[PDB]
């Protein structure tokens, strides 16, 4: 299966919006797709247990019908760092459970997108970070950049750390988190020049519900 | 002279507030202090030319009476990346002018604090970043961390890049940019454990005008 990990320059830059776009483009290319969100914090109560909105978006944008727990094995109610709430609850986040889940998806899908939690270095326990599991799995990484002041520094910091870990930075996606501002074009030229990976496409600012929008058209899967 | 460069986990995390605290603690220890902001964007018009608020704060918290241009040689009106507005204006930001300015302060001060612009990787031209000048000057770096969700990842990214450049990370300052929230203590324990440099102190959330507040007491200069 092709496999990709999606990370962002910060929490709340549109990582689930860009993952849905990527999943829609892959389905359009003919792949049997599956989204995977191994760890999620910030969840609603339902009759079936906790459900996280990001994981629900990944589940409904996959071309296979998948069960919720297959998409998101670890679900925590409080929107904080996974390692704080895990210790609070007495539910260790296990690397073998995260990896087994990825293998299970690979039995049925041939294009799998894995979304992390927060940014690159999100702690999963006191001695283990998300970055450690991605390095362990040798996943190529797609960086989502919310275009806003401060994003050049965050995109370059994340790009260098990934490359120093010996991982492939597969490409980056520009996500317009605000309406058209004055230095949009110059910001896009600097980011193109400085991130050592192809620009896969730019998702425009979409006021109402962008994760349900049809955004696959903004992604050129040909560069991945 | 002792010399330190102050950087932040992002733009707007309280870097000028923590620089004023640091300058007030150094003056209290008996040092002849000078703040230096070589490059500033986001400036007001006055009868004397453009003046930047950060640079004004550094100038009024120094124990020597210094002229504005000595504190801030490059002043741009638009609050954007220095390299965009520099090219726009036809005013190159020169590394020799930035370094000469630091030497000039060193003729009169024995404790000099240098504040950068934005975060670590802020571009100054199309082939030169702020990080390149700090490496060139071999300045030890103090990291200011605004305590908010997403800050563990940004503090670790910045800490690793500085150390990979062979620079000393002298310490870090925790700045409380919001009122007391639910996971404050756990966030402070994780950041202490993960940043390989002493915690110099924590500045509390101060609603009204914190750069004019007397905040020197929150800094332990003894660890620098
Ligand atoms: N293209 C766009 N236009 C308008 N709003 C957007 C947008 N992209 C993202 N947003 C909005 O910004 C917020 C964050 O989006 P998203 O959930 O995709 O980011 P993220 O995955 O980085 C969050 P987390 O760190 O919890 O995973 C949402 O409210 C979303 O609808
Ligand atoms: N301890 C604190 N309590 C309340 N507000 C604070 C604060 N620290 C910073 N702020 C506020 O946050 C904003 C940013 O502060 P500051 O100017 O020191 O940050 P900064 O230097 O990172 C900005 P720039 O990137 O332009 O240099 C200001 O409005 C400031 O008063
Ligand atoms: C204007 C702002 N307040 C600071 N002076 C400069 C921030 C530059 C950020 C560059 C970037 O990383 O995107
Ligand atoms: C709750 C939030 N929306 C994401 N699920 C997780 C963000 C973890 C951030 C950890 C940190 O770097 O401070
Ligand atoms: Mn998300
Ligand atoms: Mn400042």
């Amino acid at each position: 299966s092709k496999r990709y990990f999606v990370t962002g320059t910060d929490t709340e830059v549109g990582k689930t919006v860009a993952s849905c776009a990527l999943l829609q483009a892959a389905k359009a290319a003919g792949y049997r797709t599956a989204g995977y969100k191994p760890v999620a914090s910030g969840s609603e109560k339902t009759p079936e247990g906790l459900r996280n909105s990001d994981a629900l978006a990944l589940q409904r944008n996959s071309s296979l019908q998948l069960d919720y727990a297959t998409v998101n094995p670890y679900t925590f109610a409080e929107p904080t760092s996974p390692h704080i709430i895990s210790a609070q609850e007495g539910r260790p986040i296990e690397s073998l459970v995260m990896s087994a889940g990825l293998r299970a998806l690979e039995q049925q899908a041939d294009w799998v997108l894995v979304e992390g939690a927060g940014g690159w270095f999100t702690p999963l326990s006191d001695t283990f970070t998300f970055a450690d599991w991605v390095t362990q799995e040798q996943l190529p990484v797609i960086l989502v950049v919310g275009v806003k002041l401060g994003c050049i520094n965050h995109a370059m910091l994340t790009a260098q750390v990934i490359q120093h870990a010996g991982l492939t930075l597969a490409g980056w996606v520009a996500n317009d988190v605000t309406p058209p501002g004055k230095r949009h074009a110059e910001y896009m030229t600097t980011l193109t020049r400085m991130i050592p990976a192809p620009l896969l496409g730019e998702i425009p600012w979409l006021a109402e519900n962008p994760e349900n929008a049809a955004t696959g058209k903004y992604i050129n899967l040909a560069l991945l």
